[PDB]
């Protein structure tokens, strides 16, 4: 195994979904008060701006990633397809800093715009054995220019 264990950076995040095959309730909640997100450029070390209309214009989908869970039962395939997205919204970030790991009956997620930051958080985190959190909004593009 590896926490690294992405398919080349695609939609591994998905497979959060099987998740579901447990329906354990290990946990009786998931989901937190959220709201919307500041509107700013943000970035790991450095943006690269100054790019040309063709791209932008393109297609545009600036969202905030994060999301932390390591238990046993997690019925939301539908919200795991959703992760996908907000993986786009990274990229402007940095690269795509996603990690996901599977053991026994039990999977943990871990998503962040930043990543090596957050790896600080997620030694605790992870080691918890037991998180059911997720946020996800897109207000004003809460990252992506």
């Amino acid at each position: 195994r590896k926490k690294k264990d992405i398919r080349d950076y695609n939609d591994a995040d998905m497979a959060r979904l099987l998740e579901q095959w447990e329906k354990d309730d290990d946990i009786e909640e998931g989901d937190l008060p959220e709201h919307k997100r500041p509107s700013a450029p943000i970035d790991f070390s450095k943006l690269d701006p100054g790019k040309p209309e063709s791209i932008l214009k393109m297609t545009k989908k600036g969202k905030t990633l994060m999301m932390f869970v390591t238990v046993s039962g997690n019925p939301t395939e539908k919200e795991t397809e959703e992760i996908t997205s907000l993986w786009q919204g990274s990229l402007f970030n940095a690269n795509y800093d996603v990690q996901r790991f599977i053991v026994g009956s039990d999977r943990a997620i871990f998503m962040l715009r930043d990543g090596s930051y957050a790896w600080e958080i997620k030694d605790f985190l992870v080691s918890q054995d037991r998180c059911a959190e997720v946020t996800l909004e897109g207000q004003m593009y809460p990252g992506k220019g």
